[PDB]
């Protein structure tokens, strides 16, 4: 019937913040509001998070998961997901630091 | 080898929860030995999963989902993570603006 189009709210994500080397992290990405379908794209530092041995992006129908495994102060920067359906766009910046 | 403890990444839920709200947080482990496994408890009590309340497990998390949050789902949620070594739990507050 009728379809609602709604632009879509990421829900706010955020790195913990005592992370030591070699330690796994995770975050999500999803909406809290929006319609369908979705579609979700990771930053790292200005490009695209390029999937690796220990550094893999799973995506689902409404949220997407980064994993990062060993971390190392390479891993370390400013992440992004950019949320767009067909009304919209959002995007939400999170720091990750790792500390010795 | 195969014997390390996990502890359970510390999780949050949103500061910005209104009534009709999806809501997700995954419990995952920054360190421990595979294989887990994964209880999610609402006030100390195992949460029911229901129309719009979901528990998806997988092998290295598990996701905890609300659709259409209101002021019923608030409460204090904790993941207990276990392996074969040992267990965690870590409990967060689940707020909704009403
Ligand atoms: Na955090
Ligand atoms: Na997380
Ligand atoms: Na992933
Ligand atoms: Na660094
Ligand atoms: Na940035
Ligand atoms: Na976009
Ligand atoms: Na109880
Ligand atoms: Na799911």
């Amino acid at each position: 019937g009728a379809s609602g189009s709604e632009i879509p709210k990421i829900q706010p994500f955020f790195f913990p913040k005592n992370l030591t080397t070699g330690k796994t992290v995770k975050v999500i990405c999803n909406p809290s509001e929006g319609s369908l379908p979705f579609t979700f794209e990771w930053l790292k530092d200005g490009t695209q998070v390029v999937p690796s041995a220990h550094v893999a992006v799973k995506t689902h129908e409404d949220y997407s998961l980064l994993n990062i495994d060993s971390v190392g102060w390479e891993d370390a920067g400013n992440y992004s997901c950019v949320l767009n359906n067909s009304a919209g766009s959002d995007t939400h910046t999170a720091t990750l630091s790792v500390f010795a």
